[PDB]
């Protein structure tokens, strides 16, 4: 057996970055163990972790391909003439290229360990055996061939989350957002499970890349998509999806799936409609990836939804054993688990305690157009204070007359407590929204009034500048209810 | 004659947000004087302003159907095919469009005047009388006919800017900003003269309507254009404009220009080059609209280079006469008149004084890719601070090695007082820059430092986020000077 201070279990967002950290600054003796070094099956995640392999990676390559749709549509109002009938989109080219991309990723990873002292990579399956030793299988069969034992004088835990796929009759015939980023040929119909932002995501990816008669269904069980967002936001990338082709389905539910003849499948629905569809994919949910870590052997305590039970410094009921990331069923983010993995080196090898804030976390959804939020959104914040203000911009930019998307309303909300004007939510929907969101989220760890926002002048001509723009409200919350105006009083 | 508490002379950026303010939120009676009703020839700008008519609204969707061009060629790493010698780019259909988008425009303000009790507008050319009494000619000659005359409390002068035409033999010959909206054809070879933002906009918006065998070429007096802007944007700007195909002459100035027997130009430089192009658009600078206004009437001062002087609550040497925007010729962005216009007519009507800070004011470039800056260039901090620490990052994104644009290097980079890490300056490159940086301008005004970038989570992925993952200075300057590290004393 070899010895380690630090020994991390997933080569992922936040693995990575403890294990750089604690190596290169705290000159510490880390290993980290992944179950390969490039992307795809049958492991789909690798070496850089589910957003480098199979997440915001390779999912923003292919959004950014299924923008050209509409680029070449648009361009026809700016004069731009060519044509049409010989437009077809190359989706076997787009994987190719996306493919390449992430290998190439992989590579340098793999080139970071070689490089690097004190930083080593172990290949293989990590699973706990007692609360000092991390063992290293050839596969997450437990009974599989030892490769190595490591001493470690502490273990992380960032084995990330997994797929959740329904117990439904035929749910061998459908797929995960795994499997969609290897299909050799893309869909003439797809249904997309779920409400959320993969699934919203992939409609707008297949919506672009489908071949001729084609059709994207989205469908999801309750009554309006992207819970937890801007209910304006949630409304408007409805009504946007719709104009782009995208056939929405809320209240639905699959009940059941079957092959047809000619191999495509049949939904069939709760309500007793039905679909038939090429792909099936499900994006009904990640969960914790703790299945194959042995956590019995030690008794690591789990959350009754499943993760790894923590406090705010990452640490669970053993005392040398950390959990960060996805494995946490927290805020599902690569930034959130690079900040955890960052605070909890700080904590360990630093002495000087950090902790991650989950609060204020700026984050983004790269439908078509795209989403960016940072803070609190106007229900929550009306059970938390008396007094909120809500100011709302939402019109059509001036290019989008010009381009013939006049359906894509730019949309900005910020929510304040209108007691002291601090700025407690920014939502905004609209090309350009995740890059404006950035500096929103320095803007609210500063406490930044709406005043802040208002007194400082504008860039001419963005969308941006409608956040600075704003400085009477439209809107108020007082106590719970929704009002126009506040009472003369 | 016609009784005013407010007569503002120009119904552009800046008098327009004057003129509503104290009609709408003070109830006075004012009266506003522009000499065109709608855009284009004779006079160009009209009711609206510069930025309205030939400016910032219409130079944006001119770069928006510019960008088309990359756009259509990088699809195809994305997997887009289709016939791209079928490709038109055609400039009638932008122009066309873009003049029904900027005569909605100057419809709309008529309509405001209509609706809006004490606010009242006047064709016709504004000057001085005396103190007291703005007078309103058919046109800018003084001894043209008089059609008003306007007994004016206070009188607010905002008439703007106007280009600068070097004097040279065959001026005559060449256009300016004005006529390039206009142009019935898109030329097959250009010179656009000088190294600022105009001259470097149009070159892109030229270079992308250009017919078969077309060639921009954008000449500079000097060794390295944009003069003002940070030195690593600079480089990267012209490496960048040189890579989609325009040709940049640096250390090169016109002397003359003769017209060619087909109706072209030839152009001879100082140095004794020539060139033969279809179009010369000089774009060397704008001057404040003073000559026309018979200031010597009353003795309003003018500063050394032109401009109206005033302090900085926008007053002049005479009590009731103040000036806004372009006419002070300090800092020519719509948005800065705008402020100044608000300012004054709280301080005038509201008798509570409020002054502009000209300050950290965030600004773009809307070149291929687009600039976006606010704040302080390393080389001024330098003069200003002891030690100032430059953080900077710059690489060709993912996507752009993907879609063929390799050379299309991302430029981040923050200023700081390194004595208590303030943020000086934020000054970016490429795709969404002038988008980020707006809230950038709110974390300025906020006093952010560079920890409060560092430790504010990031967007991913995104080329914001790289502003939040800037930990280590590149370099410093010390007592002014450069060097990679701190020196040990
Ligand atoms: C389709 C999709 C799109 C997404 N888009 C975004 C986005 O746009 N922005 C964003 O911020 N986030 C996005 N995410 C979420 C983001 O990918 C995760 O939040 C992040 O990757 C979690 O990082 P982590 O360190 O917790 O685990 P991961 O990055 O998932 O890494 C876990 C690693 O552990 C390995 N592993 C598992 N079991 C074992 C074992 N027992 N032994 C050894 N190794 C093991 C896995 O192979 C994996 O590489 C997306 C996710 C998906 C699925
Ligand atoms: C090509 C170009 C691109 C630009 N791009 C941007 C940009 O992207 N972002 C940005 O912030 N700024 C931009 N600007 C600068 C911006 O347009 C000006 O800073 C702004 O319009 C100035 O506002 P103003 O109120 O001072 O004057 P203006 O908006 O120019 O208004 C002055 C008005 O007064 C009228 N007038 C003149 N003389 C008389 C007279 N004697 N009697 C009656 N009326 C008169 C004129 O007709 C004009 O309408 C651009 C300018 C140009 C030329
Ligand atoms: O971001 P999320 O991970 O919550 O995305 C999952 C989406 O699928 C929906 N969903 C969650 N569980 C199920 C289920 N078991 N069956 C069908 N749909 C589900 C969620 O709806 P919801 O948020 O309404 O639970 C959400 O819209
Ligand atoms: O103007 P400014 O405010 O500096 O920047 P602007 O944004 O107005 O751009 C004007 C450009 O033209 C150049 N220029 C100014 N005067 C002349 C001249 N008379 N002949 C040729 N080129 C000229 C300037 O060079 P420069 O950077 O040297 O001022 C600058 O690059």
């Amino acid at each position: 057996s070899k010895a380690f201070d630090l020994v991390v279990i997933g080569a992922g967002s936040g693995g990575l970055e403890a294990g750089w950290n604690a190596a290169t600054l705290y000159g510490k003796r880390v290993a980290v163990v992944d179950v390969q070094t490039s992307h795809g099956p049958p492991f789909y995640a690798a070496l850089g972790g589910t957003c480098v392999n199979v997440g915001c990676v390779p999912k923003k390559l292919m959004v950014t391909g299924a923008q050209y749709m509409d680029h070449l549509r648009e361009s026809a109002g700016f004069g731009w003439e060519f044509d049409g009938s010989s437009v077809k989109a190359n989706w076997k080219k787009l994987i190719a290229a996306k493919n390449e991309a992430v290998l190439d990723i992989n590579k340098s990873y793999e080139g970071m360990f070689n490089d690097t002292e004190g930083l080593d990579f172990f290949l293989g399956w990590g699973s706990l055996e007692s609360k000092n030793v991390v063992v290293v299988r050839e596969t997450a069969d437990p009974k599989s061939a030892v490769k190595e034992r490591l001493q470690a004088d502490h273990i992380l835990l960032a084995t990330g989350s997994w797929p959740q796929m329904p117990a439904i009759p035929g749910i061998e015939h459908c797929i995960s957002s795994n499997e969609a980023f290897y299909l050799p040929e893309p869909p003439r119909r797809v249904l997309t499970v779920g409400g959320g932002f993969i699934s919203v995501e992939f409609a707008g990816i297949f919506n672009a890349y489908k071949p001729p008669g084609g059709k994207v269904t989205l469908c999801y069980r309750n009554n309006l998509i992207l819970r937890g967002f801007d209910e304006t936001i949630r409304e408007e990338v409805t009504k946007q999806l719709t104009a782009n082709g995208i056939e929405i389905m809320t209240n639905e539910n699959p009940a059941k799936v079957s092959l047809n003849t000619d191999g495509s499948k049949h939904v069939t629905f709760e309500s007793g409609k039905t679909l038939d569809v090429d792909v099936v994919m499900m994006a009904i949910g990640r969960i914790p990836r703790t299945n194959d870590l042995q956590l019995g052997n030690v008794g690591v305590k789990l959350t009754p939804k499943g993760g790894v039970q923590v406090d705010e410094f990452s640490r669970t009921n053993v005392p040398n054993i950390y959990a960060i990331g996805d494995i946490t069923d927290r805020l599902m983010l690569t930034p959130v688990a690079i900040n955890e993995g960052a605070a909890l080196v700080d904590t360990v090898f630093g002495n000087k305690p950090r902790k991650t804030d989950h609060t204020r976390v700026a984050s983004a959804v790269f439908s078509i157009p795209p989403i960016g939020t940072c803070g609190l959104i106007e229900e929550v914040a009306a059970k938390e204070f008396e007094k909120v203000a809500v100011y709302m911009s939402s019109f059509t930019p001036l290019m989008h007359n010009i381009s013939g998307s006049k359906y894509k309303k730019f949309v900005a909300k910020i929510v304040t407590n209108h007691s002291d004007g601090t700025v407690l939510g920014v939502h905004l929907l609209g090309d350009g929204a995740p890059e404006i969101i950035q500096a929103v989220g320095v803007c609210l760890r500063l406490n930044a009034k709406i005043s802040d926002f208002y007194n400082t002048i504008g860039v001419h001509p963005t969308s941006a500048e409608e956040l600075c723009s704003m400085r009477t409200p439209s809107y108020y919350y007082v106590k719970g209810e929704k009002m126009e105006k506040l009472p003369d009083s």
